[PDB]
RNA sequence: UUUU
């Protein structure tokens, strides 16, 4: 490394561009960002930053602090205590305290005056939020690690730092990427880019269809070049398109084998979200009487190693790669990755999985970059009768389909993830709910709440129209007293044997696990209930070969003795609240992209569907495409 | 409050 080295004229161009008069007391790089400690408050910034081409953030000197257990009542104290002040959080790791009111504009400043007013009392960065809607124990159990661990974190992110400045900008003498799996299928997405400095990983999932084989269910350990990168500890960084198993799923395994302790880059409701689906992931499996993959001790190191990122927020993550994510428009937090390498020579754009249409919860994904020549999409419909029934048409029949349940009474159930077509599918039937339709309750279990909980923190990840609907009013279509989310084992019994008809949305989304299987099971055999399902069903599962027509079908229960449960009850298939592009979407968005790549990389889809959409998108653009297979490595310059 |  050379950092030091590097700060060394930082700082000789720092202490060059502000009065002594700050005292600056030391500067040095936390993460991504430079941290420029000073011993005194107060357009600089900007000018400063534009210069270095870096973020820079400044704060008091960590010294002129008070502890949290003083600076609490002290701060309680000077804040017009109308503005109820539900909670108030400390980040001594960055010097800053969360005020989490409920009436934010009675806390900052009416003038915004009461903003450095506040700080000065205890000298922490004074940042207001709206008490959200929901409450969470996952973010407040992020928070609690957090801060209850900021020696290590602060540890951490000065390596990293000293690690991304390793060097100056530098210009690659080549670069290629490798699938690790996720290319010519759907699941275990993990896509490795290499240049002779650097190396990061994109995506890193498993593929819970099949955790029978692990040869099948987990990115390829045995890669040559990726077990060279784990050994000699040269993964820069790991960046997660969206919290979904098949994505970040295989993640905290790294932690639990000590493979790797290096920076992981997300939006902030993608780390709060693949919290929440891991931890839900470990507990499935153990209600199944089946050994874990990782543990929570594995997960808290996923949090512990995160580094947050907001769409558009541009940050060097290496010598010679630039990293800034975007819109999917697929779930809360999705992104699509964006790699700026070299300083100027190559561009890669990895899509994840995106939406190029609205939707309840969603604006279509990003499809405007600053440059391009190369991009990474999925293809989960590429095939070219891939078309997806239109939204409006797919609310029509799952109201529909309800109806002509509910009246020879009966149950509906929904299978879907805590994350994604829950609350896409929660919106629609809210909506309608507002309306006068909603008669028959509607069950919420799977930690399909807690997930909800998390989407009415992010407000500014929403579309705008749901976002101001948010926290401006106080209104919130999930808080909808039309929703009981299901306490416990023993409230689900009930429910299956009660005889009052119901609506039960419950994870998982392909009856791979978890709650949703219970209620298939003991529903399946009476023809009054249905099951509608809004989701991809990926092969390997229950859940398509319940799709596919199938009437009787074993499972292996408790000492190994096999069950069949016999499916009478009826079989919909409503795929319009899907949160992938349909066949015509992905073409579209090849049509709208900007600038225009000079070559295609089609994954993430059943192997004929990535040749398809491929061979598509050549024959109708005539851009250069490619549906690789893991372990095939293109280099791209 | 960095870039091609
Ligand atoms: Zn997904
Ligand atoms: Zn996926």
């Amino acid at each position: 490394t050379q950092v030091d080295q590097i700060l060394r004229d930082i700082r000789a161009v720092v202490n060059q561009m502000v009065p002594k008069e700050a005292k600056i007391t030391e500067i040095e790089f936390e993460g991504p960002e430079l941290v420029i400690y000073v011993k005194n408050p107060e357009e600089l910034i900007k000018d400063l930053a534009k210069v270095l081409k870096k973020r820079i953030s400044v704060r008091p000197d960590p010294e002129v602090l008070l502890p949290p257990e003083e600076a609490e009542k002290l701060i309680f104290e000077i804040v017009p205590k109308e503005a109820e002040i539900t909670n108030i959080a400390f980040d001594p790791s960055v010097g800053e305290v969360l005020i989490e009111a409920k009436k934010p504009g009675l806390v900052i400043g009416k003038n915004g005056e009461t903003l450095r007013l506040i700080t000065q009392k205890v000298k922490w960065a004074p940042k207001v939020v709206r008490t959200p809607p929901l409450q969470s124990q996952t973010i407040y159990s992020i928070r609690q690690i957090l801060q209850t661990e900021s020696k290590d974190r602060r540890k951490f992110l000065r390596q990293v730092g000293r690690n991304i400045y390793r060097k100056p900008e530098y210009k690659s003498r080549w670069i290629r990427i490798t699938g690790l799996g996720g290319f010519r299928e759907v699941g275990r997405s993990a896509l490795l880019v290499q240049t002779d400095e650097s190396f990061v990983l994109v995506d890193f999932g498993v593929n819970v269809a099949m955790l029978n084989d692990p040869y099948k269910a987990f990115p390829h350990f045995d890669a040559p070049e990726f077990q060279y990168v784990l050994r000699e500890g040269l993964l820069d960084a790991i960046i997660i398109t969206h919290a979904h198993l098949d994505h970040c799923g295989m993640l905290p395994y790294l932690f639990r084998y000590n493979l790797f302790d290096g920076p992981i880059y997300t939006t902030p409701p993608t780390r709060d979200l693949m919290v929440l689906l891991q931890k839900d992931f470990i507990e499935i499996q153990q209600s199944n009487g089946q050994d874990p993959l990782y543990r929570p001790r594995d997960i808290k190191e996923v949090i512990k190693h995160t580094i947050t990122l907001d769409y558009g927020e541009v940050r060097d993550i290496s010598p010679d790669i630039r990293l800034t994510l975007h819109n999917a428009g697929h779930i809360l937090g999705s992104a699509i990755v964006h790699l700026h390498i070299g300083n100027g020579l190559h561009n890669i754009a990895i899509t994840g999985d995106f939406k190029f249409i609205p939707t309840r919860l969603l604006e279509p994904a990003n499809a405007k970059f600053p440059r391009l020549e190369t991009l990474v999409m999925e293809s989960t419909y590429g095939g070219a009768n891939d078309i997806q029934m239109p939204r409006e048409e797919a609310e029509k029949r799952l109201i529909e389909v309800i109806h002509n349940t509910i009246k020879r009474g009966g149950k509906v159930l929904i299978p879907a993830m805590a994350v994604g077509r829950a609350q896409e599918v929660m919106m629609v039937l809210e909506e309608y709910a507002r309306i006068g339709g909603i008669e028959v309750p509607i069950y919420l279990d799977g930690m399909i709440w807690e997930a909800t909980a998390i989407h009415t923190a992010y407000p500014e990840y929403l579309s705008r129209r749901l976002r101001e609907q948010i926290f401006k009013e106080g209104y919130n279509p999930f808080l909808s007293e039309i929703f009981h989310p299901v306490a416990n084992s023993r409230e689900r019994q009930d429910i299956i044997d009660s005889n009052e008809p119901a609506i039960i949305i419950a994870s998982s989304g392909m009856l791979v696990g978890g709650p949703s299987v219970e209620y298939f099971k003991q529903l399946a055999p009476d023809p009054k209930n249905s099951i509608i399902f809004v989701s991809y069903q990926a092969e390997g599962t229950l859940g398509r070969q319940v799709q596919s027509g199938i009437r009787e079908i074993p499972m292996v229960g408790e000492e190994g003795r096999t069950e069949v449960i016999k499916v009478n009850m009826e079989v919909h298939t409503i795929d319009g609240f899907s949160g992938h592009a349909d066949r015509r979407e992905l073409m579209n968005y090849v049509a709208k992209v900007r600038p225009r790549p000079e070559r295609i990389i089609t994954v993430h889809g059943e192997p004929q569907k990535c040749l398809d959409l491929a061979t598509s998108i050549h024959r109708k653009f005539g851009i250069s495409t490619r549906a690789p297979n893991n372990l095939d490595t293109i280099r791209l310059r």
